[PDB]
């Protein structure tokens, strides 16, 4: 099988590297258009009753418009908010920017249309000292995602009304400030991370052809990614944080992979076999690694299709289209690649831009005696510090996107805080109680009066009236919304956003007045919805990665042993680099010098981070033991099978290590918060495995377990046979 593919990819070398490059290059360029078609929705769980709740609100009421852009109006030369000639002059210049956008903006409503008024809440949107007003800019658009590029379109012209100086907040500001930080990440990894990938590559293989065969591997990969999550978009949506996760994990495992075909390669050429034999000799053990690899990755992610949340749902598919097309493109690109310039891998040379590596052979051989001629003396202290690591997980609070994930010096983020101190009170996020009759007639205002009274039996709703009576007050409706007699919703907001997790279950508790159904939402009801049900599957998820991943392990290794001693293993890995990530993200250590603000880790966060360490952490047990497998099989002890594959493996895993850290590490300066909580999660997790797992865990464990790291049941070895899998 991976023997016959093995020469097949020889016979057919021609056209196996023609039609593939042909189909990358050319998924490439309708993957261009992936920026475009891609959304923003997937957080909260579609299924739950908070979303019914907040869908429900929005066909019946309106749908809020207030909330989109609030701009903060500021005089200039100490004057106040009411000097004539200068609101003549900023509304006749705001007029001026909706009369050029009559398509993005339905217009701006704020104290200055009306500065001699008498309703309570415009008076509001000056403050008492004057000097600052704002107003609302409701815009156009019928999804979250119109709305954002109709601001993106009038934004560069609403900026320069009152000069410059107008602080544009609210949800679209936010949301185009922090969607907007994907283009500064992977500019900055195409400046600052791709040259120090080709430092990287070059330093291992010594030759440019050999260097940039693994970067035209990686390349391809990409380019033939965003084609079929381009063709996605054309069915299901894709979500906008699907991209980077391709720029950060696939192109850095799409490297990785191969950077041991191509070595492997240049391996069997240094010892003496022909072109055709090393090609058909790399993917029987090079390419049976990386396809094993491949599908223990897949393995991980297809878990988190468990979960509801679609910008989870849209990642796994990035993660599948990048990892598989980055195994596919080894054994067929960079088998025929190679297999067409045979030796003139190290044809060009350091010069066109084996005593290192012995010596680096040699190093490797010292270390791991050191360490299997006294196992426990190293096995013990990383068990107790790993385990120690895991401590300052039980601080694990799930908050939601909110603007504090931009840096605390961010331009938007202070022009939001500076609302919520100018004039408080107006940014609320109330839980609503979205009752509906199925009569299809109107809720008596005495029922409206009689779900408003169980709902005062709870204690810990903002009741700023200081009257029980004006609390609950129905929501505002918009034109834009048909009001069925039977739904008549009424929302109040909460004392402390902790509360939420508890009054919301209270709320549910109430028992509605009789014929009417009462569904609870609001933004807080929408987070402690998602977070709830992450909770509910994550024991599901836990078991089916595990399995998976222990079950591809037996068939890519041949023992039963070595894929309990991984998965163990590799739980250790992930129990350490979630305690770090939480005590230095919730709990703040290393904020001021990283530039973030500590706050609640969001909820599908938690997931994603699982399936990608584990997963991860896993395909390089695969990458080092399967070399030590491969040992025992030519007739060698279980000391001299450990020996000898960690020492031939010592410059390939380091080699490609460093190269995922760059990419990581060209995301952990990214400007929003849980990317720099991903890209950490990945040097953690990815600084652990290649240090102290590969170099002291796993020596000093397989010598412990000796003779029967290698031994499996009988019929087991016989089902990894008859899969052809020997």
């Amino acid at each position: 099988m991976f023997a016959w593919w093995g020469r097949t990819v020889y016979q057919f070398r021609y056209i196996v590297i023609g039609v593939m490059v042909a189909l990358c290059l050319g998924g490439g360029v309708y993957g261009i258009s992936l920026g475009n078609h891609v959304t923003q929705s997937g957080f909260y769980d579609e299924g739950s009753q908070s979303v019914a709740a907040s869908l429900i609100g929005d066909e019946v009421y309106g749908r809020d418009r207030t909330s989109h852009v609030v701009a903060i109006l500021t005089p200039p030369d100490d004057k106040k908010v009411t000097d004539k000639a200068w609101q003549k002059k900023v509304t006749e210049e705001l007029d001026q920017v909706v009369k050029d956008h009559e398509d993005q903006i339905v217009g701006w409503v704020g104290w200055l249309k009306a500065p001699d008024t008498t309703d309570p809440t415009v008076s509001a949107m000056k403050t008492q000292d004057l000097r600052h007003t704002f107003i609302s800019i409701p815009l156009q658009g019928d999804d979250d995602d119109e709305i954002l590029k109709n601001y993106q379109v009038v934004e560069p012209e609403l900026q320069q009304v009152n000069g410059g100086d107008i602080r544009l907040a609210g949800l679209n500001p936010l949301a185009s400030e922090l969607t907007g930080t994907i283009g500064e990440d992977q500019k900055r990894a195409e400046v600052a991370a791709i040259p120090l990938v080709a430092v990287v590559l070059f330093f291992v293989f010594g030759t440019v052809i050999a260097a940039a065969l693994p970067a035209i591997i990686g390349g391809l990969a990409i380019a033939g990614a965003l084609g079929i999550m381009r063709l996605v978009a054309e069915f299901t949506p894709v979500h906008f944080f699907a991209q980077p996760v391709v720029t950060l994990i696939g192109l850095g495992i799409a490297i990785d992979y191969g950077l041991f075909i191509v070595s492997r390669f240049r391996e069997e050429i240094a010892e003496g076999y022909d072109t055709e034999a090393a090609v058909r000799r790399t993917v029987m053990t090079s390419g049976r690694t990386v396809v094993f690899s491949a599908v223990i990755i897949v393995a991980s992610s297809v878990p988190l299709l468990l979960f509801p949340q679609g910008f989870l749902k849209s990642i796994t598919y990035a993660i599948i289209a990048s990892v598989m097309l980055a195994a596919i493109l080894s054994i067929t690109v960079l088998a025929a690649a190679l297999a067409i310039l045979g030796p003139r891998v190290d044809a060009l040379g350091v010069t066109t831009l084996k005593t290192r590596e012995e010596v680096e052979r040699g190093f490797w051989g010292r270390l791991v005696n050191v360490v299997m001629k006294r196992p426990i003396a190293f096995a013990a202290p990383i068990l107790v510090v790993m385990v120690l690591l895991i401590i300052p997980l039980g601080q694990l609070s799930l908050g939601g996107i909110s603007e504090k994930y931009l840096p605390p010096d961010n331009a938007v983020r202070q022009s939001q805080e500076q609302f919520d101190k100018l004039f408080p009170g107006f940014r609320t996020e109330p839980l609503t109680l979205v009752m509906k009759r199925e009569d299809g007639e109107p809720i008596t205002d005495a029922q409206i009066a009689d779900m408003r009274a169980k709902a005062l039996t709870v204690s810990g709703f903002t009741d700023p009236d200081n009257d029980p009576e004006k609390m609950w007050k129905e929501r505002p409706a918009n034109d834009s919304g048909s009001k069925d007699p039977s739904v008549r919703v009424i929302q109040n907001g909460l004392e402390n956003r902790n509360d939420a997790a508890k009054k919301i279950d209270e709320l549910r508790a109430l028992q509605p007045p009789h014929g009417i159904e009462v569904f609870v939402g609001g933004t807080p009801a929408l987070e402690q919805d998602s977070i709830h049900s992450l909770f509910d599957k994550l024991p599901l998820m836990a078991l089916i990665l595990i399995v998976t991943t222990t079950v591809l392990m037996f068939l890519a290794f041949g023992s039963v042993v070595l894929p309990i001693k991984a998965a163990l293993m590799s739980a250790l890995t992930l129990g350490s680099t979630m305690g770090i990530l939480t005590w230095m993200f919730v709990d703040g250590h290393g904020s001021g010098l990283m530039n973030y603000t500590p706050q609640p880790l969001m909820a599908p966060m938690i997931g994603l981070i699982i399936a990608v360490i584990w997963g991860l952490s896993t395909d390089y047990e695969v990458f080092l033991v399967s070399r030590m497998v491969e040992a025992r099989e030519r007739g060698m002890s279980t000391a001299e099978a450990i020996r000898i594959g960690t020492a031939t493996t010592g410059r390939l895993i380091t080699g490609a290590a460093l190269i995922l850290a760059v990419v990581a590490g060209a995301f952990v300066f990214s400007d929003l918060v849980m990317m720099k909580y991903l890209a950490f999660g990945l040097l953690i997790a990815l600084l652990l495995d290649a240090t102290i797992i590969r170099m002291f865990l796993v020596p000093a464990v397989m010598k412990l377990l000796g003779d029967d790291c290698w031994w499996a049941p009988r019929w087991m070895k016989r089902v990894q046979e008859k899969l052809g899998l020997g």
